[PDB]
């Protein structure tokens, strides 16, 4: 490229925003597509060659040979489960030779997924509804230091030695604290050194790896994991993933200077959802509600379970703006508002009375917020295969223009379908 | 815009308040953005001395807004302590603006600090025991306790309840130890919080409002980038991101919104805590070196690890920082010293490497590689520029700038405002 080019796509909302198309198209055109934060709670389906794939730590431009990905210092990986997704797509023929994955990153391991289960169950009512892959409990140990790292799982003597250390003290943990069976230093070590030695061919510094992409002017995309709402700092604590999938956690998970991102696409759904628990000030329980799930197929991929639906909620899409520096509008799932004769967007919260445009930091506040919406007519038209803002019915080009006018940001691209054939371009993002 | 952040280049004892207080001048908004109390410096304010841990150095200009950002974690007892030494010597902090989304440290988190560090054994960290790294684990545990809850009189007993039945339990089963009554803490901390509410507000906004006015902002870091929780040498280091990156997520800003990122590096490396240190020394030059820069505990006089330069820990804060400048301080410290070095490379396993390496175990054996350069005998403490010095030690600042790949803007030869000069 002519100078820096680096993008990053965060999700605005509680995650499941449409992030992995618009990042699948954006891998289009970049040369190295990189992850930041989180773990294998990260996903989205693509259909590749005509082969369905669900990736949760490998970056989009996986399926591209010349195109190198990036798993960042600032995830935390299970190796078995990233193994089984590099077997996944070696199946179907995917080489996996352009992964790069950093030597910082953190390692799950088993006794992670079940501290994650046993710390839901002790806290009852208030249990936060985490994806049980042991997330939490991997960024509680990397505060803690007492975190095994990638460079510790490739050494025989470090990780047999890490193992020995935290076995000691989180036996203690289940066996004392919550009057359950812990884990074997020799049976972890066996299994999990293997996976390392199989991981090993990718494990580098990623943080040159990015650096020297971006200081030569090769086009550089970062892919962001759940939204901004669920962002340890700025989300809705304490439900909430424990890491930055805002702008910022670009910086600190690749390791690279801020004033090296050039663009920020903030993807946002026509709607909101969340999977797990905690406040949801437009969350919707009647029919429309209900419509909007069906249509959208807002249930688990795996589970089926249902996630909660609600109205597009701009007071948080403006929070997100700020605290990730949001420089570009992808809207994502317009087409699943069709048919609904009255759409609503909320603008504000009602707080006891009290009329406001911010997310509380006090979630007993947030908890009380009501949202106050404008009404918008609907339309009735099969948008799906619509390619352009001047093509969209009257009532759905209003919708989309009303959103940006309210979130303060420009639309660079909106979505008409869950298909990557389905997004559509008002402004490019790379220059 | 205008909005610089510094960052200490080693392992947090740069000199950086030297280049903060510099830079405050002309910042309209100063900000901390990760850490605790595991921080400050001795301010020359008005020819007056003040030594802060907590609050941002631009505090003693009441037109310059002061935040502490969402990313730290504040000790309200050890805040208020450092408001009412501010008030006692006629020093007002209306500008002062606390997040009301930062992590609260409490008593339990003290105990807990020294307690994993007894766990530790010759593996302790040698933390600064102010509770640092148990607030920010509760954090990602979820547990935590923000500015928000404390100033939320029901919410925070429940909290508080909460965590001491756990953190009870976890004393007792896993430290033999007792832990806290909700009486012991309840009453206290939350009037702690009732004096500090006046402060604390969305800092994300302020923040945001100044950059977006034009308004010149400085971040000020604490620690160094070889203490950062990710590229530091883990896990001998804090719990928390002092490079620039962490002005982003600890603040609440985008990443463009940042300017200039100023590395600060003394002419010579020290450590605080344990952990490896390829250029330590151990001999005669080591004890001149600590003498001479007053490497000891500002409170307990504890002597502090020094060592030669070493370039290999400041190219890698170039690249995971994104250094734009270099200030280079204490280099007055280095007189009298006949022959200087400095590491440019490491030796592990006799093979040389140019890269800090992420295994704790290579880096254990890494030795320095090192350049010699001659050194001088003259007082440079007067000097107002680089011209003025006595040839090997101009020689000497020209390499550390060869060597980082960073453009000098600053350097020091002495502790005073009129000692640090621009380059
Ligand atoms: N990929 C994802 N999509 C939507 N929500 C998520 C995702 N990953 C984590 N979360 C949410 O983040 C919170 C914490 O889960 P965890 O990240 O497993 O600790 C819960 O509310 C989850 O539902
Ligand atoms: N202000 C500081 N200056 C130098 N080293 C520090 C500072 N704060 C923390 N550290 C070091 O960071 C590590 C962790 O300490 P803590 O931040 O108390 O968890 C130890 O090596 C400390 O010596």
């Amino acid at each position: 490229s002519n100078a820096m080019s680096s993008v990053v796509v965060v999700g605005t909302q509680w995650g499941d925003e449409g992030k992995g198309k618009i990042t699948d198209f954006l891998s289009e055109h970049a040369e190295v597509v990189a992850r930041y934060q989180g773990g294998n709670n990260a996903g989205h389906t693509i259909v590749f060659g005509g082969v369905k794939y669900k990736l949760h730590l490998i970056p989009s431009g996986i399926f591209y040979k010349e195109k190198i990905c990036v798993i960042g210092n600032g995830l935390v990986v299970d190796p078995k489960a990233l193994l089984e997704e590099l077997k996944y797509l070696h199946d179907r023929g995917v080489s996996t030779d352009n992964l790069r994955v950093s030597n910082r990153a953190h390692v799950i391991l088993p006794y992670h997924l079940k501290q994650d289960e046993l710390e839901e169950a002790s806290k009852g009512d208030n249990k936060i509804g985490t994806t049980k892959k042991g997330i939490g409990p991997a960024y509680m140990d990397k505060a803690a230091r007492i975190g095994i790292r990638m460079a510790d799982l490739l050494d025989r003597e470090a990780f047999k030695e890490k193992l020995e250390q935290n076995l000691a003290q989180k036996n203690r943990l289940f066996e004392k604290m919550y009057d359950t069976e812990g884990f074997s230093v020799d049976e972890i070590f066996e299994e999990y050194f293997e996976y390392g030695q199989q991981i090993a061919q990718y494990v580098c510094d990623t943080s040159v790896v990015l650096n020297d992409a971006l200081d030569n002017n090769h086009r550089v995309l970062f892919e962001g994991a759940q939204g901004v709402m669920l962002d340890i700092d700025h989300g809705t604590y304490p439900f909430v993933t424990s890491s930055n999938p805002i702008a910022g956690g670009v910086t600190v998970g690749t390791g690279v200077g801020p004033a090296k991102v050039t663009r920020v696409v903030g993807v946002c759904k026509a709607y909101t959802s969340r999977v797990g628990d905690g406040p949801f000030p437009t969350e919707l329980h009647d029919e429309i509600g209900h419509q909007i799930r069906e249509v959208g197929r807002e249930y688990g991929t795996t589970t089926g379970r249902p996630r909660r639906v609600g109205w597009f909620d701009s007071v948080v899409v403006r929070h997100a703006r700020r605290v990730s520096g949001l420089t570009d509008l992808s809207l994502n799932s317009i087409d699943v508002l069709t048919g609904i004769p009255t759409l609503k967007i909320c603008v504000a919260y009602k707080c006891d009375g009290k009329v406001i445009d911010e997310v509380p930091a006090n979630l007993n506040i947030l908890a009380k917020c009501e949202p106050v919406c404008e009404e918008l007519p609907g339309w009735t038209e099969d948008i799906t295969g619509v390619r352009s803002l001047d093509e969209l019915p009257e009532n759905a080009r209003k919708y989309v223009e009303r959103v940006s006018e309210l979130t303060g940001i420009q639309l660079s691209m909106f979505s008409v379908g869950p298909d990557r054939n389905q997004t559509n371009i008002v402004r490019n993002v790379y220059e």
